[PDB]
């Protein structure tokens, strides 16, 4: 990647969103911005399900009909699924590929959908667990592959009434992830690199644990919910990183509604999952399951500046805010956003914090403000003292460089929080002549 790599906590695109334009343009639309998300500074793409989903042309990948059809038989009245074909998905990987951006890939692997109707000795009726048609051939599987069956009744989890999978079945491991045949194998071997595994609190952490230790590569969980123990325990179980809802929901609380402490308290307090083991933390500001942070300029501010490896939603970034504020954070998070962080003010629409700097990246001073009006606040920020900072985002509408003094204080400002005018509530500092 240009900057950071995956695997070095850069930042993570979410290639989409729910229920892109279809017609299976997908996968050559997100093509296309590979040599513009290589120049911003993106390190991976996570993308949506590959494989033929139950509702065909309309599905989100969600409802996982034929694992090994990844838009090359027609199935569910169509050939290519909602996102595209198989050659465009793996052209899709070459190109990330040439630019040295990795490739995530959604592994929905707790219930399958799409399947015939068939007799269930265990459940005592008829149920859509006959999948032995499937185009590809590969992972055929009946009611024995799903709850309940002949070794037990239910797991961890099911979602809606969606055939749910028992990953204690070998034939289920063998066709997953523990074969050469298997998933994991064939999604591999396409150019994949790292995973984001759906809805995990639907089945083990040892099924994440196994799948890593047969493939290793970057990995997130989708544990949604806010205890973080909960979240943690799952995260070294399965070896694997869990998304932070914790701070998403901490965030919304105070950039939504001019309650700074209440994300100071959060962060003080392990109440997310990044204050906690920022190497566990993959932090968004929204993702296509919810989307309930309107003040986002404040929110992707505070993800790109501090701890945890961020993620930025495909919207956001092509279709609703400023590209450009975007790819300028991006820039100040591989290039300054290291090091332990400090917090050095705080009041109800304000938040002042340093970042110490680590090998690579100097640090920073973050200045959000949420109020109506522009702010300005002497601050004591030792960790720069007798330095010259430069303002790294424009915000300040200009050219901004002071003096911090022997001692380490220094008169800070930051613009009003007014998007809709094209004041967008932040500043970020740090020493003059990095980039
Ligand atoms: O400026 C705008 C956008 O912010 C968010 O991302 C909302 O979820 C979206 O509905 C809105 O249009
Ligand atoms: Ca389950
Ligand atoms: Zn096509
Ligand atoms: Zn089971
Ligand atoms: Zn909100
Ligand atoms: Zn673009
Ligand atoms: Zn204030």
């Amino acid at each position: 990647a240009k900057y950071l790599e995956l695997e070095e906590g850069g930042v993570i695109m979410q290639a989409f969103y729910w229920d892109v334009p279809g017609g299976g343009i997908w996968w050559d639309h997100i093509r296309s911005k590979i040599p513009e998300w290589y120049e911003a500074g993106i390190s991976a793409i996570w993308l949506p399900p590959p494989s033929k989903g139950m509702s065909g042309g309309y599905s989100m990948g969600y409802d996982p009909y034929d694992y090994f059809d990844l838009g090359e038989y027609y199935q569910k009245g169509t050939v290519e699924t909602r996102f595209g074909s198989k050659e465009e998905l793996v052209r899709l990987i070459q190109t990330a590929h040439a630019y040295g951006i990795k490739v995530i890939a959604d592994v929905v692997i707790n219930h399958r959908a799409g399947g015939d109707l068939e007799w269930n000795p265990f459940v005592g009726d008829y149920t859509w667990t006959d999948f032995s048609k499937v185009a590809s051939g590969k992972y055929t599987a009946n009611y024995l592959d799903f709850h309940p069956n002949e070794l037990h009744c239910c797991d961890e989890g099911t979602f809606g009434g969606f055939p749910d999978i028992c990953h204690h079945k070998e034939w289920d491991q063998y066709w997953l992830w523990k074969s050469n045949e298997s998933y994991a194998a064939y999604l591999r071997s396409i150019g994949f690199d790292g995973w984001r595994f759906d809805y995990v609190k639907g089945y083990g952490a040892w099924v994440v644990r196994d799948w890593l230790n047969w493939w290793g590569g970057w990995a997130v969980g989708e544990y949604w919910d806010t205890n973080v123990d909960a979240l943690l325990s799952w995260a070294y179980e399965s070896g694997a990183k869990v998304f932070d809802f914790p701070l998403y929901y901490k965030m919304d609380e105070a950039f939504d509604n001019n309650n700074i402490p209440a994300l100071v308290y959060a962060l003080q307090n392990g109440q997310t999952v990044v204050s906690r083991d920022p190497f566990k933390a993959v932090t968004f500001v929204a993702n296509h399951d919810t989307d309930i942070i309107w003040n986002k300029y404040p929110a992707y501010a505070f993800i790109l500046t501090y701890e945890g490896q961020p993620v930025i939603f495909y919207r956001d970034f092509e279709e609703w805010l400023n590209k450009d504020k975007l790819i300028n954070l991006i820039w100040i998070h591989d290039h300054l956003a290291g090091g332990s962080t400090t917090i050095v003010y705080y009041d109800n629409d304000e938040l002042i914090f340093v970042r110490n700097g680590d090998s690579r990246r100097p640090g920073l001073i973050t200045y959000i403000n949420l109020s109506p009006n522009w702010v300005g606040r002497w601050v004591y920020v030792p960790k720069f003292a007798g330095a010259c900072i430069h303002e790294y985002t424009g915000n300040l509408g200009g050219w901004v460089d002071k003096r911090v003094d022997s001692s380490g204080w220094v008169y800070l400002e930051a613009p009003p929080h007014d998007p809709a005018n094209g004041y967008y509530g932040y500043s970020v500092w740090s020493y003059c002549g990095v980039g």
